[PDB]
C-alpha cells in the first residue's frame, strides 16, 4: 500500500552523463555508444543568446573546441554535427556503460523520470509529465541543460527528453533526442508563449483508481455520467476531453476495482463542481494528473 | 526555478541490491563488501508471522538455506548471524560495486530516498521523511522488504533505513542497518499503534522559503510573531514546537530571502488559522513538510 510520485531507478542514465564545455559555457551531455548528445546552445555566448545563428556559430567551432569530460577522463572528439537543436559529438571511445536504449518522442500526458545534472554529475531524480502544452514543470538551475528525461522497460532506457530552456514563467522546455523541441519553443533567450495548460483527465482518473485501491474511497458517489456530459464539465474546468481510447486504457483499473469508468467520471465531476471540502486524496488537496494508467498499474503491481 | 520532491540518484544503491530466499520466502538484501543485510523475517513461515521466536527459527537454518542471488549469479553463503531485526549473511565474494558507505540512524523530521525493490531488482525511487512518529509514508508491496532508504554526500551513501513492515493503517515501519526499528514497532504480524503524527514545522518553514525563492509569495504578510506565540498555534494544529536550533538551521534561507524566521512563522500562523482559501503553494494545496532546510538549499543551489 501507499502511493508516491515514483521515478525510475536512475543508474543506467547516470553512467551516460558527461560534461560538455565549449568556450566558457558548460552543460550536460549524454554519452551513448561513441556519440555525446547535448543542446546546441552550448556554442552560444551571452551576446548570442537573444537570436543566435547556430549554423554560423558552429562553423567557427572545431572538434578540439568541444571539451567532453566523463568523470575525470577527457574524451577525444573526432566529429561534430548539428541535428535540429542538438549537437552530436563523435568521440573515439564507446561508453562502456551504454545501456540498451531507444530514442522516443513521447506524447503529451505521458510521464517520465528526469535525472537533473550539473557539470556532468547527477544531483537528483524526479517524476514529470509532458504537459498538454508541451512544457514540463521541472526543477532546473544554471548548468542543468542537457539533463535527460527517460522511461525504462526492464533493461531498455527510452530517452524522451533533453532539457534546453526555462521560460520567463518558470516552466521548462526542451527537445526529444533528435533535437526537435516539444511544443513551439525555439532555443533563444526570448519571451515565448506557453499555451493554456489543461489537466490530463485520463491521469486524474487513473489516480482516482489508485486512491480507491489504497483505501481512499470517500469521493465515491451513487452517481454515473456519460462521456458527453462529463466532457461538458471537463471543458468548463480546463480538463482534456475524455475519449473512448481513454476509457479503454482505464479498463484494467476499472476491472481491478469493480468501478466502471463512467462511474469514476461522475465522482470526478462532483469533485470538480464541489471541490475537496478541506479533505485529501492520497495525501494531496488537489487532483493529481502526473500518473498515467500505466504508472498506477505498475506502482500498484510492483513491476521491476 | 521549480521545486520537486527530488530523490537522490539511485545508481550506487542499485549495484547493492540482491534477492534473498529462505525456504519459500523471498525478499531484498543489501550487499556491501562480503555481507548481505536483510530483514530477519525472511526466516518466517505464514504460521510464524503472529509471534515468531526468531532465535529458535534461525537455529533450524544453515548457511545453505539462505539463497542469495545478485542479478543472475548465485552468491555462496559462508556465515549467518542475527543482529537485532536484521540477518547478516556473510558471502565469499565482496560486492565489486560497493560504494563508499556509512550506516546512520536518522532523526525524525529528516528526509531520505527509498529505492523500492522486488526480487532484488529496483522498481522505483522516491523521497520520504522519517515521520516524528517514526513511520514513513512509503509505497511498498509484497516482496518490498529489504528495500533501503539512503542519503548521498558526494560519493558516500549513508544507509539509514531498511523496510520491514506495513502497519494495518497503510503506513510503513522499518529499521536502521543495525536492525534497530525506528519507533516502538516489532517484526511480527500484529496490530501496532503508530502514535500521533505531528507536522515537521522546520520543514514546512523551509518549504515556505523554497516557495518565496520560486516566485510564490502571496502568503507573505505584514505580520511577525514570537517563538512562544507561534508555538501556541503549532500546538493547536499538531505541529512540532519550533526551537532556537530550528531558527538557526533556517538562517541560510532567511539570509538568502531577506525574510526573518519569525516573519515567516507569522505567515505560517495565518496559513494555519485561515487555510489556503483555494490557492496553492509550489503546486500543492496543503503545507508540505517533507523538505528539510538542507533539501531546500541543495535543490535551490544545485549540489551534485
Ligand atoms: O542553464 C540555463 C538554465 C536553465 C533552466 O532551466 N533554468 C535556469 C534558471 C536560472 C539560470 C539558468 C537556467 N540556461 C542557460 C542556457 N540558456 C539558453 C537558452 C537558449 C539559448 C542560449 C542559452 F544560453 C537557457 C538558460
Ligand atoms: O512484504 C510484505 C509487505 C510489506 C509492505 O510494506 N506492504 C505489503 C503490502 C501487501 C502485502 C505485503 C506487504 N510483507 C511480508 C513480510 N511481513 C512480515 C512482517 C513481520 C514478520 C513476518 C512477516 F512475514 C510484512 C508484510
Amino acid at each position: 500500500s501507499g502511493f508516491r510520485k515514483m521515478a525510475f531507478p536512475s543508474g543506467k542514465v547516470e553512467g551516460c552523463m558527461v560534461q560538455v564545455t565549449c568556450g566558457t559555457t558548460t552543460l550536460n551531455g549524454l554519452w551513448l555508444d561513441d556519440v555525446v548528445y547535448c543542446p546546441r546552445h552550448v556554442i552560444c555566448t551571452s551576446e548570442d543568446m537573444l537570436n543566435p545563428n547556430y549554423e554560423d556559430l558552429l562553423i567557427r567551432k572545431s572538434n578540439h573546441n568541444f571539451l567532453v569530460q566523463a568523470g575525470n577522463v577527457q574524451l577525444r572528439v573526432i566529429g561534430h554535427s548539428m541535428q535540429n537543436c542538438v549537437l552530436k559529438l563523435k568521440v573515439d571511445t564507446a561508453n562502456p556503460k551504454t545501456p540498451k536504449y531507444k530514442f522516443v518522442r513521447i506524447q503529451p500526458g505521458q510521464t517520465f523520470s528526469v535525472l537533473a545534472c550539473y557539470n556532468g554529475s547527477p544531483s537528483g531524480v524526479y517524476q514529470c509529465a509532458m504537459r498538454p502544452n508541451f512544457t514540463i514543470k521541472g526543477s532546473f538551475l544554471n548548468g542543468s541543460c542537457g539533463s535527460v528525461g527517460f522511461n525504462i522497460d526492464y533493461d531498455c532506457v527510452s530517452f524522451c527528453y533533453m532539457h534546453h530552456m526555462e521560460l520567463p514563467t518558470g516552466v521548462h522546455a526542451g527537445t526529444d533526442l533528435e533535437g526537435n523541441f516539444y511544443g513551439p519553443f525555439v532555443d533563444r533567450q526570448t519571451a515565448q508563449a506557453a499555451g493554456t495548460d489543461t489537466t490530463i483527465t485520463v491521469n486524474v482518473l487513473a489516480w482516482l483508481y489508485a486512491a480507491v485501491i489504497n483505501g481512499d474511497r470517500w469521493f465515491l458517489n451513487r452517481f454515473t455520467t456519460t462521456l458527453n456530459d462529463f466532457n461538458l464539465v471537463a471543458m468548463k474546468y480546463n480538463y482534456e476531453p475524455l475519449t473512448q481510447d481513454h476509457v479503454d486504457i482505464l479498463g484494467p483499473l476499472s476491472a481491478q476495482t469493480g468501478i466502471a469508468v463512467l462511474d469514476m467520471c461522475a465522482s470526478l465531476k462532483e469533485l470538480l463542481q464541489n471541490g475537496m471540502n478541506g479533505r485529501t486524496i492520497l495525501g494531496s488537496a488537489l487532483l493529481e494528473d502526473e500518473f498515467t494508467p500505466f504508472d498506477v498499474v505498475r506502482q500498484c503491481s510492483g513491476v521491476t
